[PDB]
């Protein structure tokens, strides 16, 4: 019952993390980089929020968490910067224009598949719950290995996916429409991995150290 | 219109298959894997040229696909291919390997890997060759953002490709709740070959054939 659409997306609702300030007393990478740390920590607590996820395996939770953890910070990244153009509302004091990511060497390049992805939900309207549903889906769907307790994550993730069929059902548009609007939303997640691919480079040709921080919560998980 | 109907569309994507592609062998895992690209990427042009309406899109957006997939379609490729298989990776008919032999080129065995667990959901899912015909398309005509935010005609284009794979779908015969599943379960695999793509350029870029200069090569004959 708690996998049924409407509840679901109330749960899902109700797990979306908390304002993360990051407090600033190299840099710019500095903050960003502060900044992850934080926000992993509260994507840990929303992924147990997630009906069902508790009771997959340890191996498949931390095998999630540790390859979709870029996707997710992500697609938060984009859906509270997707009201503004040229912006990225990486949190409520560090709001970054795209030219300023100039200043350090690939960002800029990255920082443009973002927006450029984030502009694509601009215009497909990307609602709050339909919002809700694909970050869920990010996560379930992050690593194929846990795929091919593998019974429950095949179950989980076709439990979102009707929830946001069903939310866009309630949308009232066609049944052609309906089949387009889902096809749209799922081929946005190709780009949203890309992007994720490309942050995870970059973070690992840097010369706070997100990833190791990470594995620490995991352990601790 | 028509030439965009479901039933003529994957008919028309059947044709434009691809030959196989014999690499003809007279560092050299990575020499052949190379050289299988760059000739597989000739004829990847020829297959976007038949897909109806790519060629009347501008140059511009035509190139950027291009530029964009050619390694997700490649891998995409590989995958339908390899798909009965488990195990081994049917590269091309004289270029089969199995997982192991990537242990000898570092950094490969992973990709490998990324591409077998793919390659075993397809097989899961029992991906249709219908099926396969219009997601590689999709592939292709998915692969750059850029371009749609000309971009009137590729959004028509991604448009009744999608509604292709829909109606290859429904003539499933399956219910609706499941013809919506087997639609997201489809697409969902996109991201993992997006996935396998980046680090297969990724670990392109890292070596010491240039595939990727070649095709930049075909791309301004494609220009000119
Ligand atoms: O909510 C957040 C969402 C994403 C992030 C990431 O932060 C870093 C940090 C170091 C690094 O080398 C790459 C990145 C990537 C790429 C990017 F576009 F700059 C931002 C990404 C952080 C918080
Ligand atoms: O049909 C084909 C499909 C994919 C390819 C690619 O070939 C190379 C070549 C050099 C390199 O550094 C990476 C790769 C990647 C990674 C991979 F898994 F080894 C195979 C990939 C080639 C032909």
């Amino acid at each position: 019952d708690a996998l049924s659409p409407e509840q679901l997306v109330l749960t899902l609702l109700e797990a979306e993390p908390p304002h993360v300030l990051i407090s600033r007393p190299a840099s710019m990478m500095m903050s960003l980089t502060k900044l992850a740390d934080k926000e992993l920590v509260h994507m840990i607590s929303w992924a147990k929020k997630i009906p069902g996820f508790v009771e997959l395996s340890l191996f498949d939770q931390v095998r999630l968490l540790e390859s979709c953890w870029m996707e997710v910070l992500m697609m938060g990244l984009m859906w509270r910067s997707i009201d503004h153009p040229g912006k990225l509302i990486f949190a409520p004091d560090l709001v970054l224009d795209r030219d300023e990511g100039k200043c350090v060497e690939g960002i800029l390049e990255i920082f443009d598949m973002l927006l450029a992805t984030t502009s694509r939900f601009r215009e497909l309207k990307l609602q709050h719950k339909e919002y809700l549903c694909v970050k869920a889906m990010i996560l379930l769907n992050s690593s194929m290995y846990p795929l091919v307790s593998s019974r429950k994550l095949a179950h989980l993730l076709n439990a979102v996916t009707d929830a946001l069929v069903w939310v866009i059902a309630k949308s009232g548009i066609s049944s052609q429409q309906q089949s387009m609007r889902l096809a749209n939303l799922l081929m946005l997640l190709s780009h949203v991995r890309h992007a994720s691919n490309k942050g995870m480079e970059h973070l690992l040709n840097m010369k706070v150290p997100v990833y190791d921080l990470l594995l620490e919560m995991l352990n601790a998980h």
